[PDB]
């Protein structure tokens, strides 16, 4: 009911990054930035304010993750002279995904590690629902050229993260919005029919039939292929010793 | 010092109360009851299930609103309370699911009333890229693990169709995975030593690591030539069928 702001923080979380900066959108034409701070001024101080009075819609950033995520469900659909307010987490633009993690990685070895390459705000080494790693992780950089160089030099490069010379892999993070999805305001042929179990003899279900079976054999050649891949990486464990 | 003040402010239609208020709550104090749980979460309105686990230790606590479980959690993580140090953490989804071959023109409700047929959903989601289109894939969550099993079931038996277009979705069981809380330094032998002992670094050209690393590197060279070719063999029948 009643937040102290200066207290209010996950521990190690850093303030002002790119995880608390929204997207606010659908914006009234007389927008300004002075204004922009007036609407989430309760959240207390924002950093940057930068909005595209020619796109109809800006960005502001709160303190702390959970301090957007507040703002956000209090904001989203909000009434602004005629206009429906739209507000959404944005785009992190220098976010990547790390495979080939070894063991005894934890979220600090990876910032420590991927910190040579810019400023980090945020690293985390994926974990599964026992506790154990997955071998994946998150690296999110201050800004783009810190993720550019990252990306680089880990492709060009062997980033050994551990004694263990298996290098990292490095990709850039796809941005997928799997909180808001897409609801019917937004989006007849395919409609007209429900959502239903295709019949055995009928047309559609001949079509299904010959679609589940080209996943197959797509999937028994992929299997082939990570099959081999898999004993040849097997044998090179092997080797180590 | 500076405030926020919130009240009672939920979005209409978002069902409350689901499995992604429900927050782990650890390192209890052996004396802890119920009644003392709920004092303690108070703050954030009168919460649903609670359940303590037998030999106390640990119990859970469903929220309200997932952005109010939040509050909570960072409010009261690592908060002392009787000279133990909480952790609340969110529980796991029990009853969630990935669907795949998403046909165009689906929506969160749609997908909801769809996979209502298997049992109680309580979210649906259509995932979205950064343009705003339809990433074909999506997320079902179900409020128990039956209607999730009967939901994986069915559809791998059977060829669900959600619009009129003959393409089936897949359904496959969600992964339990936790990109927000990782694996801190904390929580991790002497093998430990072993691997810890060389820092980050990159492989220095003409070494016994080096020369290991470009192996591991001309492996990964290789399965994604070979992957593209199954991918040209496979789009290319792709095609003809349609
Ligand atoms: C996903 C996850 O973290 N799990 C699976 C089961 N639970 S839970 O926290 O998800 C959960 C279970 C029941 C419930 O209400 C009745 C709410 C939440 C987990 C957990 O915390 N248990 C610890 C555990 C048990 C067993 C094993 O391996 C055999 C590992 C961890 C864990
Ligand atoms: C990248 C970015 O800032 N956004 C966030 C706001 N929206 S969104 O609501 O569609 C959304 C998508 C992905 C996501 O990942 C976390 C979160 C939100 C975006 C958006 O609509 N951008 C404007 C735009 C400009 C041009 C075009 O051309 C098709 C489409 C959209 C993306």
């Amino acid at each position: 009911l009643t937040i102290d702001l200066k207290n209010f923080r996950k521990p190690g979380e850093k303030t002002f990054t790119q995880r608390s900066r929204l997207f606010v959108g659908n914006l009234p034409p007389d927008i300004t930035e002075e204004e922009m701070r007036k609407l989430f001024e309760k959240y207390g101080k924002a950093g940057e304010v930068f909005i595209h009075k020619d796109k109809g819609f800006g960005f502001i950033r709160l303190e702390t993750r959970t301090l957007a995520e507040i703002a956000k469900v209090e904001l989203d659909n909000m009434p602004l002279r005629g206009k429906q307010l739209r507000v959404r987490f944005a785009c992190h633009s220098a976010s990547l995904t790390v495979r080939n993690l070894p063991q005894y990685v934890s979220n600090e070895l990876l910032e420590e590690a991927f910190s040579v390459f810019g400023q980090v705000e945020r690293a985390v080494v994926i974990v599964d629902d026992r506790g154990r790693p997955s071998g994946k992780g998150i690296v999110e950089f201050s800004g783009k050229p810190a993720a550019r160089k990252a990306l680089d030099r880990c492709s060009e490069g062997s980033f050994l993260l551990t004694t263990f010379p298996r290098p990292v892999t490095v990709e850039p993070m796809d941005q997928l919005d799997d909180e808001e999805g897409l609801p019917e305001k937004l989006v007849h042929k395919e409609r007209e029919q429900p959502p239903r179990f295709a019949q055995p003899g009928s047309f559609e279900y001949e079509y299904a039939m010959r679609w589940k079976a080209l996943i197959e054999m797509e999937k028994q050649q992929q299997d082939q292929v990570d099959r081999n891949i898999k004993e040849a990486r097997e044998k090179l464990e092997m080797e180590m010793e």
